[PDB]
């Protein structure tokens, strides 16, 4: 059955542009094991295929055999509920509040990026750095699979590798494409970056980059930056 995701192309017109949605999808693909492809589109330069497959224009979409689906949330669950075992692993988390943790963030950083008003930059700072914290306090926070199961030095201080335990679910193929963002344009242009006490986050970060369905699937440095530059840069 054909699977072929069409995703948003970078400042060359070829190259994995900025954006999550598009990131989000590759992950889940790629975890489910399933054979794929994935189209980059220049959507100032689109082929006469692409314009046909979806007339609406949308970016990302994916191919399902002869269907054409948009909808990023849409999109993943119609995945995980076609792509199931034996064949194919289920990703949705068990815990519910694994999908819903770290999900302010963006939003916090949006305003914290786009803002260009001095006296509101500390506030703003702090809205995204209390939002990464209550991410930070999820991660920290043993789930039940970890129950009564410790180290005397280390008493009710979660372990897992991620989100919803020690394998990446649906929860982290959101969280962490824009999470990723977040610290590359943040770097970039505020001269900020995590606190290091935010030792969770850290962890959490430091995992997923180990794994290459992160890792391969994120845009270029400079491509995130880039995206960002206008709306970044007005900050005097």
């Amino acid at each position: 059955p054909q699977v072929e995701l069409f995703v948003k192309a970078g400042s060359d017109g070829a190259k994995i542009g900025n954006c999550p949605f598009s990131q989000m999808l590759f992950m889940v693909l790629w975890l489910k094991g399933v054979t794929f492809n994935v189209t980059t589109v220049d959507t100032k330069r689109r082929t006469e295929t692409v314009q046909k497959l979806c007339p609406g224009g949308q970016l990302p979409f994916l191919l399902y055999g002869t269907e054409v689906h948009t909808d990023t949330n849409k999109i993943m669950e119609f995945l995980e509920a076609v792509l199931c075992p034996p064949r194919y692993p289920k990703l949705a988390a068990l815990n519910p509040e694994s999908n819903t943790a770290g999900l302010d963030i963006f939003a916090k950083f949006s305003a914290y990026i786009k803002n260009s008003n001095p006296a509101l930059n500390d506030n703003l700072e702090k809205g995204l750095l209390k939002a990464l914290k209550v991410l930070d306090n999820y991660l920290t926070s043993p789930l039940p699979e970890e129950v009564d199961e410790t180290s005397a030095e280390d008493e009710g201080v979660s372990q897992r590798k991620f989100l919803d335990g020690n394998e990446l679910t649906l929860a982290d193929c959101n969280l962490l494409p824009k999470l990723h963002i977040v610290q590359v344009v943040c770097k970039k242009y505020r001269g900020f970056t995590i606190p290091e006490a935010f030792r969770g986050v850290h962890r959490y970060l430091s995992n997923a980059y180990a794994r290459e369905e992160f890792a391969s699937t994120c845009p270029d440095d400079e491509e995130i930056e880039l995206a960002y530059e206008q709306v970044a840069k007005a900050l005097k």
